[PDB]
């Protein structure tokens, strides 16, 4: 029957890898919550009202899709949201590891989420958060890496 | 609203999944089963794909692959097994699958299935690979590792399925 899939991240802001990251989601899963991290360990240039407001509108146009933050294991997330697929992005090696590492945790946590990995797109496959904020606070073009209302959302925060 | 369209798979909600799960599968492991059983779990049908010809000649045939298979999943109703000797996005779309299963063992193989997957989107825009990593009971367990341990008479009634470890022990004499 129904598939929830949650896909969690800090979104800081979103970028159009991410988004097509979760287009694919949810042509193949019932619905699928953009899961926010509140607190990243690490504070983000957006705080969590921003972060969700931008993620909202790209992803408006998504009928199966909502847009949430959280703030709790993310085991405790899923089934309070009743979720029962948990999707991850998989840009790097690096990252392999480290994602294997988490659902092998989330295994013994919760063991009816099953994790599930998307490469992605080619257009997409070098981009991240952290990159095109760099190459934006130094005035590099990165409209074509970010939908409007977030790339006129960074603009306003390096002015 | 058929008279008006026949509907796109993006942007539109959720949709009819079918996926393969390709490979040699000589023979299927527990590792196999456990990735086949959840993948089974998210999407409406899955097909294991065993490979006709692998470059290198595999212990079992096809005939056997598929039928250690065949008895081995037959408790999941909506997995099928079936041979094939074709690129893995011809068979998809002959076979009219949407969704590629891949297990994701190991570091080494990442860089080569995301080149694979950029492959199978340029040779089918509609498939889309997705990435399952093993449990980590079958983690360490391939095929391979699992005929040269039985060879040398080590015990590995823990990696297979009842059906697979006895045709296995037949084929070592």
């Amino acid at each position: 029957m129904s598939t929830k899939a949650i896909y969690p991240g800090t979104f800081d802001p979103i970028t159009n890898g991410h988004i097509d990251i979760i287009t694919r989601a949810a042509s193949m899963f019932d619905r699928v919550i953009l899961a926010i991290a509140a607190s990243p360990s690490k504070k983000p240039m957006f705080d969590l009202e921003e972060r969700v407001a931008l993620a909202t509108t790209a992803l408006q146009h998504l009928p199966n899709v909502e847009v949430m933050g959280f703030s709790d294991l993310m085991a405790n997330f899923a089934r309070a949201q009743q979720a029962n697929i948990l999707i991850r992005g998989l840009r790097a090696v690096a990252d392999f590891e480290y994602e294997m590492q988490l659902a092998h945790m989330n295994r013994h946590l919760m063991p009816e989420l099953e994790s599930v990995f998307l490469m992605p797109s080619k257009e997409w496959s070098f981009i991240s958060s952290s990159l095109v904020k760099e190459v934006a606070r130094h005035a590099g073009d990165v409209t074509h890496f970010l939908p409007a209302n977030v790339h006129q959302a960074l603009m306003e925060k390096l002015k």
